[PDB]
């Protein structure tokens, strides 16, 4: 059970690259936009790329990027939907919501006002 995580404001979907890297694409055939939920109890959850087996991380200096380390604490997400299958994707260590930009850059902001931050989930 994979599920593509797409930009609300731009169609955009998240990928996490071979080389570490999470950006947006429109590309519906890069292998990198496959991710798998697993679940950590207490609400929160990792996203793991099916394709290399990378786990998203949000750093605490604001950057997002690819980790192989179940033990860094940035990689604890928490879905929160705000209705109709938008949702909101935090942190739990740092509490920054994942923002895809219009531009496709991935980073973290605390501005629940930025059109980016808005998510969509859906099953592949």
């Amino acid at each position: 059970h994979e599920v593509l995580l797409r930009s609300t404001e731009t169609g955009q979907l998240l990928r996490i690259n071979p080389d570490g890297t999470v950006d947006g694409t429109r590309d519906r055939s890069d292998p990198g936009i496959q991710l798998q939920i697993s679940p950590e109890g207490n609400g929160e959850v990792l996203l793991r790329s099916t394709e290399t087996g990378q786990l998203l991380r949000i750093n605490p200096d604001g950057t997002v990027d690819g980790t192989r380390d179940r033990s860094d604490p940035g990689i604890q997400l928490q879905i929160s939907p705000e209705g109709n299958g938008e949702v909101l994707l935090r942190s739990t260590e740092t509490g920054q919501l994942l923002r895809i930009n219009p531009d496709g850059t991935v980073d973290g902001t605390r501005d629940r006002s930025d059109p980016g931050i808005q998510l969509q989930i859906s099953p592949e």
